[PDB]
């Protein structure tokens, strides 16, 4: 769920719909 916490832990594709992960 937490993907936008810096440094962004948007490693998973489920975090990709989040514009924080751009």
């Amino acid at each position: 769920r937490d993907c936008c916490t810096p440094p962004k832990k948007c490693k998973d594709r489920r975090c990709k719909p989040l514009k924080c992960c751009a």
